[PDB]
């Protein structure tokens, strides 16, 4: 809202009212456009969705009419005036925009306008998000549902980090009714979706795409291939091909397309996310935030969470060699906080079909963690349904994660992705289980078994796959899966990175209000 003293006639004070109307109505609803987008995504820059359903009016050359005519009322409901908003976007710079309202009232006419620049946070959606690889980021088949980030090595940026030539398929649809009897675990309005939002980028490399390599499909697409210093960076025989089961079908293809894009998370850097800002660092907030947190130099199990509550030993027991393995034994590593709620996690054995309940967030420092058997989980802290598990490295022993059984949540309790248990591993993940359902983290590598397939979304240094469990080596050329399931951000496991593509930014950069007429 804009007030100011003036000695001007009434006739004109009241054509400024009427401008300064549609002005302020209209930045309204501007900012309202810019918070609509920082809850698929697309910038301001290329239309509004006035209705906020997903249709979206473009620009056209540049300018967008957000009103014309429309008039302005006294407390009576009279008209005083009229006034037109206009909506241009700088040719340049696509988040400067300038709103115009030029107003009308008793022959006398005034133009009100402010300009102001704006980004959207756009929350990073990807399969995939690879670091800093080694100089492999990708080594062995894969088909990704979703979007593959990699950030490459600023020292090299001449250097090919993904030279698919076959073996590799990324994909900007799913549906989960082609898997072994996993639509039960998810929910309807997820099980088939038709816009991934995938896109690849690349920030730091070229990249090389070779025969039968697919990114998109002549159909279905994917939004924009944006790859180091510019187009320059995309290589290889299959560009501009878009033919099927070939070549890169893209819309938009040219240099890494961000400002201030997030660098690869790490334990020991801070992490600017709703739950861990404050924190130094994020290893600083999984260890405050921890409502089970138990550390391990050498052979002392130190409890450091929590810190006003009981333990069973038959929870300390089972870290005591350093390495947590579930298998066919329960541990009940819960507690019970002052106010009866309950805290931990507990693992409890069937014969059957397993179970792991998780309340609250638990980190485990200097211990590893094996599930040896298909287990349900289900997971809440307090109101969301959603709950973190850590291991960490301490004096660098611990940090690893094993899932070698199939790891769904418990459809009684809850459905993805309203119900999703996020692991964080400061070292590397293996799976071997055919399907886990979970957003994952790991510091160091992610392997994978040919076969199997993960829902939920990988942030890792590097990803691997495999020939068989035995393995080890990352040279495999049949094909992993990773299926990104987009989790929504309020029941999203809080203590895991929430990426970014840019700074979230509504400023004024001027304004101005002229008189043109008596």
């Amino acid at each position: 809202i804009e007030l100011w003293t003036t000695r001007n006639d009434t006739t004109s004070v009241q054509a400024f009212y009427a401008a300064e109307a549609g002005l302020q109505k209209y930045k309204a609803a501007l900012f309202q456009q810019y918070v609509w987008r920082e809850q698929c995504f697309t910038s301001l820059a290329r239309g509004l969705d006035l209705d906020r359903d997903g249709t979206i009016t473009p620009f056209v050359n540049n300018r967008l009419v957000l009103a014309q005519n429309e008039v302005v009322t006294d407390a009576n409901g009279n008209p005083v005036g009229r006034y037109t908003a206009t909506l241009y976007k700088d040719a340049q710079d696509d988040q400067l925009f300038t709103l115009v309202s030029e107003g009308t009232s008793g022959g006398a006419k005034a133009r009100v306008q402010a300009t102001f620049r704006i980004s959207n946070s756009d929350y990073l959606e990807q399969a995939i998000f690879a670091g800093a690889g080694a100089n492999k980021w990708l080594n062995g088949g894969a088909t990704i549902r979703g979007g593959v980030y990699v950030v490459g090595n600023p020292n090299d940026p001449d250097q090919y980090v993904i030279e698919a030539n076959g073996n590799f398929a990324l994909y900007n649809r799913y549906d989960l009714t082609t898997y072994s009897e996993v639509t039960n675990r998810v929910e309807p309005s997820y099980r088939q979706v038709q816009d991934l939002c995938a896109s690849l980028r690349v920030q730091y490399g070229k990249i090389s795409v070779g025969g039968s390599t697919q990114i998109g499909e002549p159909n279905n697409k994917v939004k924009g291939v944006f790859v180091g210093r510019g187009a320059q960076d995309i290589t290889g025989e299959n560009v501009g091909v878009c033919r099927n089961n070939k070549g890169v079908c893209t819309e938009a293809m040219g240099g890494f397309d961000l400002s201030d894009p997030p660098p690869f998370p790490t334990l020991d850097a801070k992490l600017d996310s709703d739950a861990c800002s404050a924190y130094p660092t994020w290893r600083a907030c999984l260890q405050g935030k921890a409502a089970l947190r138990i550390q391990r130099i050498g052979n002392i199990l130190s409890v450091a969470s929590p810190p006003n509550a009981t333990l069973s030993p038959s929870c300390l027991q089972a870290m005591q060699s350093g390495t947590l393995t579930l298998d066919t034994q329960s541990v009940d590593c819960t507690f019970t906080r002052l106010d009866g709620s309950r805290g931990g996690f507990r693992y409890t054995y069937t014969g059957g079909q397993e179970l792991l309940e998780v309340f609250g967030d638990v980190v485990l420092e200097g211990i590893d963690a094996v599930l040896n058997r298909p287990v349900d989980y289900r997971a809440q802290s307090g109101s969301a349904k959603s709950a973190t598990l850590a291991v960490l490295k301490l004096g660098g022993n611990g940090g690893n994660l094993d899932i070698n059984g199939n790891l769904l949540p418990d459809a009684t309790f809850g459905l993805f992705p309203n119900h999703a248990l996020g692991f964080v591993a400061e070292g590397d993940i293996y799976q071997r289980g055919q399907h886990v359902m979970a957003p994952v983290y790991a510091g160091g590598t992610f392997r994978v078994v040919k076969g199997n397939v993960l829902f939920g979304s990988v942030i890792s240094n590097q990803f691997c796959t495999t020939s068989a469990g035995n393995q080890m080596s990352c040279n495999a050329s049949q094909k992993a899966e990773v299926v990104y399931i987009r989790i929504p951000k309020e029941n999203r496991p809080a203590l895991l990175p929430s990426l970014r593509g840019g700074k979230p930014v509504f400023q004024v950069l001027s304004y101005e209000r002229r008189l043109e007429h008596h």
